[PDB]
């Protein structure tokens, strides 16, 4: 049973991912996040290779959650008559990288790169399980502030990976690339890099590079803050108005900016602790 297997808390917050509560596993105390979601509040269904009807969401959880990542792995999750209950990892003590930033500004490009670096590896991890996130952006991607990891969240837009192109889309406007907003149409990996563009720019000058569709089709991009021309260069690669013209994982983590990088622990010691 649920309620026997978990000692549930506060709420955390509640949104379109449902409401999650913190709690804590009885049998070692291992703490974890409680997610409620409304079987009539789902839109996407998937299967389970046993055929169980279950939320999308499951589905690509499962698919992520083998071994170690940097994805929040999925523990367990539970049936009742009118919603679905994910049991979730959670790392303490955490903040969500929105309010990292919100609270202390553009980072440093040392600590971007550390950061960077990591998304890079947990997105990679995700192709890799043939999992698209979908919504990659600074509200989804916790870090654990003691061991200097950081950790994606929140499946409930993502989608099987494939080759051909998507008509869906259900993640952020403002981390959603110009060919989505032009024509409603766009493929997995090269709209991902986009986001991470995006994200990339929210790390290294404290906000997102764009507010309205005229700016997202236009991707003239200014910096704000003082930024190094090898970082400056990733982001615009990565920002290509052609999705054809961004780079892959590869490209990314091979690229001048990229070298050098921060373990996390040292992440941590220098910049978090
Ligand atoms: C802007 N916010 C706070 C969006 C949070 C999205 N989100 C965080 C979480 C998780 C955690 C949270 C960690 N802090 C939170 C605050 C509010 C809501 C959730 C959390 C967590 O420890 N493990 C998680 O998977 C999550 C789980 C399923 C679906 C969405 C989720
Ligand atoms: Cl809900
Ligand atoms: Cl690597």
């Amino acid at each position: 049973p649920l309620e026997s297997q978990y000692q549930v808390g506060p709420l955390l917050g509640s949104g379109g991912f449902g409401s999650v509560y913190s709690g804590i596993r009885v049998s070692d105390n291992l703490p974890v996040a409680i997610k409620h979601v409304e079987k009539d509040r789902i839109s996407d269904w998937g299967e389970l290779p046993n055929g169980t009807r279950v939320p999308m969401e499951v589905v690509l959880l499962k698919k992520v959650s083998s071994g170690f990542s940097g994805v929040i792995r999925l523990l367990d999750w539970f049936e009742r008559p009118d919603s679905f209950v994910l049991i979730l990892e959670r790392p303490e003590p955490v903040q969500d990288l929105f309010d990292f930033i919100t609270e202390r500004g553009a980072l440093q490009e040392e600590l971007a790169r550390s950061f960077f670096w990591q998304v890079l590896e947990a997105v990679r991890h995700c192709h890799n399980c043939g999992v698209l996130h979908r919504d990659i952006k600074d509200e989804n991607i916790l870090i654990d502030l003691n061991r200097g990891e950081l950790k994606l969240i929140d499946f409930g837009s993502g989608a099987l990976l494939k080759d051909t192109v998507y008509t869906d889309f259900d993640g952020t406007r403002v981390y959603s690339p110009p060919e989505w907003i032009r024509y409603h149409r766009y493929h997995g990996r090269s709209a991902a890099v986009w986001s991470l563009g995006i994200l990339l720019y929210d790390m290294v000058c404290g906000d997102i590079p764009f507010e309205h569709d005229e700016e997202i089709i236009g991707g003239q991009v200014f910096f704000r803050q003082r930024v190094s021309s090898e970082c400056q260069h990733l982001i615009r690669w990565c920002l290509a108005l052609r999705p054809s013209d961004r780079p892959t994982f590869e490209e990314i983590q091979n690229h001048p900016w990229m070298q050098d990088v921060l373990l996390p622990q040292e992440t941590a010691e220098i910049h978090l602790h």
